[PDB]
DNA sequence: TGTATTTCACACCGCACCTCAGCGCGTTTTTTTTTTTTTT
DNA sequence: CCCCCCCGTGCGCGCTGAGGTGCGGTGTGAAATACA
């Protein structure tokens, strides 16, 4: 009985952070039951035009959100995120398994993580079946990253995905993929600005964003990749992980890395300059 | 009045699940009989619009609402949309005629619907002209997933249907095909996040839904797919099959497969939470 | 003076099935004298989108009625369709000229129509020459389907033609093409559903049609085709068709097929006895 | 006098033949200065819109025209705006310096226009430079036919030129060639619809417009070609022509066709009924 | 701040010959401190669709404006928006240099303009660095015609440009361009209308313009393109001027050009018949209203 | 009366030299809390039309004041522009100690900036890691230039940002990307016109921006690129200096060239800029 | 009884409100393109 | 001779013009108050 306002429906869809079509039109439709703005939108006939906005602007909104927040921000806003209960010991359990001490570990995260070039590049070498994919793939999974897939390196789109998130990983990199980053991937595996082809539309040049890999060639001692001794950090898991022990013995949690963080907060170098002291305020395109 | 109104076209267009805008539009041409909407939308000089609206909207509704089904609720589902004349021994017959009890099915099914990890594939390995496609196809059209086929895995969009289905099959798995699946392909048999393309879209990252292959080659014999004998569960097929008067001795339904679920609800052990309301008046808030 | 009206135009243009959007636009400009809604067009000034708006919702109305009629029903639309007279007797003579019995014909037609998997295809095996294509590519015609190419099978993409067509001919099937049939399309003769790729699209999961196909290798003899030989009806056509002194004495023109079917609708196991009112309601969809 | 009235700008512009957009917008632009219309259209704040609209009315028209017209109404068409004054003296002369009586070809021609099958191919068969390709050229131009080319069989995407024109033509058909029309467009010289694979479109099932064929190997001769020995009227060419001589290098322009067809109505058996005595044509 | 009158942006825009969209919108809205159409523009809510549509209308109207003019009449234009001092001297010691006398390049220059078929081409044939593409860029600047490239091939609207120009040219022919040149551009040698695919929306039926090619393959040899023998002319350039050891290269500028033309008008033999009538007295505000 | 005044919120787009959809959408509804305008754009039913346009036209306005700078002009306008500290006593030294004289590389660089034929393109060869990729890489900061990747090159629409800039390089070319120069780039490189493809957009026939190319592989001395000798300049740098490790005496800073041209603006032929006789320039506005 | 001194009373003429719907209204690269590997 | 359930809401941003209705800027007097 009143007027619609697209301006409410894109605050309430940033409200869930509901972003593709299809949920928005029906998370929304479903909620017309106390929303009069909502009774207003099904009359309406032009539903599908308004979906197709509110969607495009709640990604506006979420992509430049996310783009802003500095580091240690980020990861605060990650460990918010983090759902769970279990300390750091599962950690230092691991690595000493593996027998790596820790204090390398975190002096080489350390580094990684502030994107210092010639050092934007982990290795997790070593047999299959050792546990490098459970711990590299779940440190991606606590810092919001993606898994980019080699299958479909013949199609130059497949590095699009760098120019979102902030943690890259490539996994069971065969010899192609080693000679694939000494030979084209040299300024982004440094750590310099590289452009990235998207879909649709224009290429953005960005940062490289940090980078893990887990692969069974060694690369420290082919010296045909002589190009890549000095350009990445490799450590050695050379102990098996699903062993005798019925489950796997050694498992790793959203909980495990979110008190990792919140123990370490500084030992990894993470801080925030003054202003953290007020009551909760957010965007608001509602009016 | 006689003023057109888009929402009860989407309510019918959903009411009676017609997506494609062909068959609503002839389908609302011919309903203008006895609807005053239709009467009126035969008039409304921009058809060709809200014929597209509506068909956008359909789609997105039942493609959101499909979604949001956790896996007991869509094999119920599928159930309630199974009809004919048939039962389980139609089943466990053949399965007898092959000489594999059931239990060890049922063991193994119970695991490769909840999706663990490092059992979730079923390889059926038998000569051929056996029967394994059958059984195959015919479990897969009843749980409503998508069949893959490696002959296009030179056109790595192959994968695409894989972003929707929630079970894949893949017949005739050939030597190339279980190398792909050893070297590219080894995280859906883990079960932990890849990467996937769809046409015209971007590579939406997704967790790979059960598989299920029929494939001559026996992995867990061979030794160059050493690492893949702790990812698939393999079940033999040696009796012979179809190859009379084109007839197969066994053919089966979809009332088979209702009933084997029906009646095994408490060994594949699927149910639901805290239920108040199971038979009640669907939501049809879209109007 | 009189005001524009898109349902009555839509309506003129499914009148005379004028799908495609150039005859649209030039047959009603012509029309429009003696027609005040054509005049309203001409005098309209948003021409070109009426047009196109017109083609699209013709363009629905048509596919949607194919799609939607029953196989003795759509038999019954495609023989009301074929133009010309002639008789069965042609198809009948060509057949006792290559010493097949008819009756056999008809009982791998009776299968061939209903879909029945393994016996969802018929082959026409014999060397070159000898009437295969004739048949089979008259036969093709007269069921509206699409003739496919076993050429582009180096390509994925030859298989679309068959999201839409009720019936598909391959003709010439080598060696090549055989294999391919028995390694991908293992399923379709088998009637279950197949995945088809277009270009530049995504793949859909329909029902594989029936087919007829041609070829020049007896896989019934064969033996790396064992499966191929519980999906496929040999036809051995054997006499030359073709020219015995210099013209050609056989063709099969619609209304032999016409003819055939209006005459062997019982044997066929179908059914066309509506006979309603007087022919059938088909009112209107303005 | 205001409120600028497009239908009356399309009209206009196919009165004029104008079709493609630049030329309405300019010319039009042009005449604002004694139209009062025009003046309207200038004023106006969506011009771009309007001229795209006129030049796809104008298209619509135009293609919708030239696709309507019979073979007989098309011919004598083509054979009014065929432009130039030219005498089939040359023709005679060429044919008969080819040892080739033109009664032949015209009882070739009587066949090869109806498309009638069994007669759909004509194959201008002599040692090079001899003027085959000259003579197939010039009367495929006049038709304003496609002419195709077989230097691209190493795809099948050499057809999608087809989809459209009355005529077609090959120049100097390799056995690739002869192999190709054998086997893989048997239909095209039989009548029956045959499917054509372009790039990135689909199978169109379209008619096969007549052919015409320059090569240097005689189809009617070698043993492993019985299937074109039927559906093919092979021309012979001995003599050269195309040379550098002093004299003429004999040259066939459209009028030499105009002049030809206008002479050869009678037997060429094209009809002239059903037609509106110069009835014109508006779209207001 | 009156109603925004797009013709006199239209006639503003075409009036300094501004045509790409962001030199249209960006130039105009510089211009707001005398134009009251200025402030009406800068006032509006859709400023993009207006410049868009801007853009597209001084399109059309140059596009026709070019295409109206006659060969003749066009070389007048292009032989008056030459300025300088030039002299013919160069050009033709640069020929007698490559011991090709200059009377073979005029009688092949006046059958080439006219777009004869089968003398429709020009390819300046000879090994790399001896004097080929300095020539034909020379006279493809001069003659205002566009500089094609072969390094995209794909996406087929590498040939757009050739639908509005009079001279096109495409330099570093390799075995692909002339495949391309044998089975696809024969129409564009015969003398028959191609079909060139614009890539927003239609093709023309335009007529294919005289071209020009350097390569270092000598078509008139290599058997592949038995086609291509009998429709370009080949000049071949042999003797090399990549001296860099001492006196500068030659080097053939505008005026040169210009020069060359005013001197062998006759020779040339340019001439369209007249301007006389009481069409052209002084009527020349026909631009626009 | 608050109505949206969209020339408003392009000025002000123009005034924070926002240009993306994402920033501007964001930030000006963060700004909406004290700017009328942006809290009248909230309520607007067309928000995202409304953020593309004003995108669309803060291009056209950043893209048409740039090109129309001559080069003088622009390296003054970078001039400012650069802050920090620093001299030019570092590029001094980085050069003599490679062995070179600074008076040839001004040499070279007063005919490289002009893009006179057959000088233009400044290739850095030596062998690898010795100083070449951390010059190159500041100078085209600097200069504002764009820096592309070898890899999309099987697209050709990666030059497409060569349509715009006045400073193009690529670093680490391949032996593919040599032969690609030599054969595709030859009249773009001896300094003629060449066609440029853009995505959505027509293609423009603009002059070659200048080029700069690093790499190990010697362009001058091979003799299957003959082609090639008298088109570039190559300078050989053969002193051990890329560590930025151990000591790194490379360590190039942006204010050592913004003292670089402040201090050689005699010696690089640019002082006749387009502020020859600059006595009043202060003027801006773009309503 | 003659006459200064003033709002109600029917209204010139209206400033300006609200009231409808006939005028404007849209995306298309990327993949596929046959190109030369990709075992042999 | 009187109560055991039908019922899930509102529209192309924006105009804008004839339409007529009213309390007043101004229509401006015979009646009406009080004077002398």
């Amino acid at each position: 009985t009143e007027k619609f306002d697209f301006g409410t429906m894109v605050q309430w869809a940033y409200d869930h952070k509901y972003a593709e079509e299809s949920k928005i039109a029906y998370e929304y439709a479903l909620a017309a039951g106390s929303d009069s703005n909502a009774r207003a939108f099904l009359a309406t006939n032009s539903q599908a035009k308004h979906v197709k906005d509110c969607a495009t602007m709640v990604r506006h909104y979420l992509r430049a959100e996310t783009q802003a927040l500095s580091m240690p921000a980020y990861i605060k806003a990650r460990c918010k995120l983090a759902t769970g209960e279990g300390s750091w010991k599962s950690i230092l359990t691991f690595f000493n398994y593996q027998n790596i001490e820790l204090i390398t570990f975190i002096n080489a995260l350390k580094l990684w993580l502030k994107g210092i070039p010639k050092k934007n590049c982990l290795a997790f070498i070593g047999p299959p079946n050792t546990g490098k994919s459970m711990l590299c793939n779940s440190l991606i999974h606590f810092l919001g990253g993606s898994v980019l897939s080699f299958a479909n390196h013949k199609s130059h789109f497949w590095l699009a995905s760098l120019a979102d998130t902030r943690a890259a990983l490539v996994d069971d990199a065969t010899h192609a993929c080693w000679r694939y980053f000494d030979t084209y991937l040299r300024n982004a595996l440094d750590g310099y600005p590289v452009s990235i082809d998207r879909k649709h539309k224009a290429a953005v040049q960005i940062k490289a964003p940090p980078l893990l890999v887990t692969s069974n060639i060694d690369v420290q001692a082919e010296d045909r990749y002589l190009y890549l001794h000095s350009r990445v950090q490799t450590f050695r898991f050379e102990q098996p992980c699903t062993d005798e022990s019925g489950e796997q013995p050694f498992n790793i949690t959203d909980a495990d890395w979110k008190s990792f963080f919140v123990r370490l907060w500084g030992r990894l170098d993470l801080i925030d300059e003054e202003e953290d002291s007020e009551e909760d305020g957010d965007s608001m395109r509602t009016f």
